[PDB]
């Protein structure tokens, strides 16, 4: 079968992906520039990772189409064509790592967050991450390559000029780089870290909710104790547990300013031994509870759920990165570790490459389904500018 008919399917699919990559991720960048509600440190990393996906469509995918022809070229120019995509992939791992650490700080030290994270420091972290991304991804050009042992049978067959090679990924890029250095050290290790960070985020959130609900059950069982109590020694106890629980839940001020004051007064009645005026005084507490602290515990509960919903959106993007990228890394593993195995067939190579490229399309859809601010901003731009 002429190679050119299978080539035409591959190339057509690649071009289709490129257009979706650029369109959807240019829309993300327009939303964030326009809507100031979307201008948070969290979203500057999302614009960084949108940039990487845009350049997959404009550069990486065109590079992949041409490397697959075997065209004659100077070996070091082949390596750049072949490795630029490793730069863009590394950049996305750092952006993904950053968003996880950012969402963890948000949930773990909400007090200090705005102090510790700032948009000026953010831009710094992003620049450094791109420089690093070029460094990791183009390490083969500093000498860790196969340019020094060219396949001159294949150069002469293709009729390349002198000094030229048949430009093929697995010919110029060594497989020990790809498996030990790129996959194990630079992709897989960072991904396991994200797994761990996200584990603590959901753990700290599950345990923050529990602490709220405990303070709520501590506050009302103690209340049942004062109600049908007997001695002033046990009214005291049932009110000491309420004050500690009040101060714990504090970490709006009016509702608590009164509640702790009301405990204080009812306590001194108990201490001078007036039992039943201290009792009766602790039912006016019920009033402050329903009027203030329960609006407090309800809206604190609502906010933790917002933060967890946002952290779950970020985890889905990281998970989809791994899904789309592991097949190629696993095939390379087979290629490198089993020289007794037959090399994966060409049609499977191209499915795995195509699949790693698909990751550049999916993120815009996740924002639109899962984050209402993005979805409404998307709606406003399409209707306002494209369609009307
Ligand atoms: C502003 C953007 C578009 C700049 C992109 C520049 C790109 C397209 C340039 C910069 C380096 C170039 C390569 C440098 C060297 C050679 C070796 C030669 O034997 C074949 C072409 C090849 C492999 C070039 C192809 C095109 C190339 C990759
Ligand atoms: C977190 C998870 C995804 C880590 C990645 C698991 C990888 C490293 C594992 C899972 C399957 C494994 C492969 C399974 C089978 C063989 C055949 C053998 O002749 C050579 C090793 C080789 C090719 C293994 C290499 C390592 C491998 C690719
Ligand atoms: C990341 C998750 C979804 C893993 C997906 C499974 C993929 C990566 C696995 C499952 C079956 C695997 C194949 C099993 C057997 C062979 C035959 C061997 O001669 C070359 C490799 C090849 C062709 C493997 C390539 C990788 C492969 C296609
Ligand atoms: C993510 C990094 N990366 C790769 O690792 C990668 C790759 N292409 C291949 C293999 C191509 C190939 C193999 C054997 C062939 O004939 C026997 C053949 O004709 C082509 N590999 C291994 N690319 C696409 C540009 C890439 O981006
Ligand atoms: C994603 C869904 C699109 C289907 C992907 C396949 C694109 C290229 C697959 C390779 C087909 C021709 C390669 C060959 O026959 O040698
Ligand atoms: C844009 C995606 C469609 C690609 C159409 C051009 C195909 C050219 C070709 O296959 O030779
Ligand atoms: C060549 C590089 C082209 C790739 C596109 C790079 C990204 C530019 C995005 C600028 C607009 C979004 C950031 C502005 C902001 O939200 O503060
Ligand atoms: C090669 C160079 C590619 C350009 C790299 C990133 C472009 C900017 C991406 C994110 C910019 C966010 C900064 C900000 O909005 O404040
Ligand atoms: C937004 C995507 C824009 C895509 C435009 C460019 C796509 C075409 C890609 C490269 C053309 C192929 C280069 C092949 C060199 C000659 C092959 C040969 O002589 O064997
Ligand atoms: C929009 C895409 C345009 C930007 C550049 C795209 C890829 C160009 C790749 C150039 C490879 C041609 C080499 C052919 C040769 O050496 O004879
Ligand atoms: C951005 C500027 C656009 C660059 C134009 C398209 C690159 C096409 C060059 C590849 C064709 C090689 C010519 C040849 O080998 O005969
Ligand atoms: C429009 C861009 C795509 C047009 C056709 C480019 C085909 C390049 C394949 C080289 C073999
Ligand atoms: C963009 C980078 C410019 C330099 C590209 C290096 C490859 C040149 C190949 C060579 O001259 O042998
Ligand atoms: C080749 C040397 C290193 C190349 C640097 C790569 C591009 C750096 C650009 C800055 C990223 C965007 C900064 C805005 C914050
Ligand atoms: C892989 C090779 C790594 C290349 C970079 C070597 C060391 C870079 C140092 C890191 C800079 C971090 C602090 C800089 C902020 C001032
Ligand atoms: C995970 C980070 C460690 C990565 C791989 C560990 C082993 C690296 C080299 C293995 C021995 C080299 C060889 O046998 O050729
Ligand atoms: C390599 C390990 C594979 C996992 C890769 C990264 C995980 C990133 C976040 C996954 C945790 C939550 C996933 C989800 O909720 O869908
Ligand atoms: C191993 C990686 C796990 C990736 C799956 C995460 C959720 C997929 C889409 C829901
Ligand atoms: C998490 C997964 C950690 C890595 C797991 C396996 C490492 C590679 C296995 C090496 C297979 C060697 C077989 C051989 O060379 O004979
Ligand atoms: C369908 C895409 C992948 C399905 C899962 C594994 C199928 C792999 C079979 C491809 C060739 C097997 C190896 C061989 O033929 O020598
Ligand atoms: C083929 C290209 C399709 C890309 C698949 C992911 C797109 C969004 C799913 C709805
Ligand atoms: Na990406």
């Amino acid at each position: 079968a002429p190679p050119i008919m299978g080539s035409s399917v591959y190339i057509t699919v690649e071009l289709a992906i490129a257009v979706l990559a650029i369109l959807g991720n240019v829309l993300v960048c327009w939303a964030v520039w326009l809507n100031s509600n979307l201008q948070n440190v969290t979203n500057y990393f999302v614009v960084s990772l949108a940039a990487a996906d845009i350049l997959v469509g404009v550069l990486a995918i065109p590079f992949a189409i041409t490397i697959s022809t075997g065209f004659c070229a100077a070996c070091h120019g082949c390596l750049f064509i072949a490795c630029f995509v490793l730069v863009l992939a590394q950049s996305s791992i750092f952006s993904l790592l950053a968003i996880a650490i950012d969402r963890y700080i948000a949930i773990a030290i909400p007090l200090r967050y705005n102090g510790l994270v700032t948009g000026t420091r953010a831009a710094g972290i992003i620049a450094i991450c791109w420089v690093l991304s070029f460094a990791i991804g183009l390490t083969p050009m500093l000498g860790w390559n196969n340019c020094g042992q060219p396949k001159e049978g294949k150069a002469h067959s293709q009729g390349c000029g002198e000094g030229q090679v048949a430009c093929l990924f697995e010919d110029v890029v060594p497989m020990n780089y790809m498996v030990y250095f790129n996959f194990f050290a630079c992709v897989l290790v960072p991904l396991l870290l994200m797994l761990g960070v996200y584990l603590r985020i959901f753990a700290a959130a599950r345990r923050q909710l529990a602490d709220l609900e405990d303070n709520w059950e501590t506050l009302n069982d103690n209340l049942k104790v004062i109600e049908k109590a007997d001695n002033a020694a046990q009214v005291k106890d049932a009110l000491t547990k309420m004050r500690a629980a009040a101060l714990d839940a504090q970490k709006f001020r009016h509702g608590f300013d009164i509640l702790v004051g009301q405990i204080d007064d009812a306590l001194k009645l108990a201490n001078e031994g007036k039992v039943k005026e201290a009792q009766a005084a602790a039912e006016q507490l019920k009033t402050t509870r329903n009027a203030y602290i329960q609006k407090y515990l309800e809206r604190a509960r609502s906010t933790l759920q917002k933060e967890v919903h946002a952290a779950k959106s970020a985890a889905i993007i990281a998970g989809l990165f791994a899904l789309c990228w592991l097949p190629l890394h696993i095939i390379n593993c087979f290629t490198f570790f089993c020289p007794d195995c037959s090399h994966a067939p060409l049609w499977l190579m191209y499915l795995a490459i195509v699949l790693s490229h698909t990751n550049s399309v999916v993120n815009p859809f996740i924002y639109a389904y899962r984050i209402r601010e993005f979805r409404q901003t998307f709606r406003k731009i399409i209707r306002s500018h494209v369609l009307r």
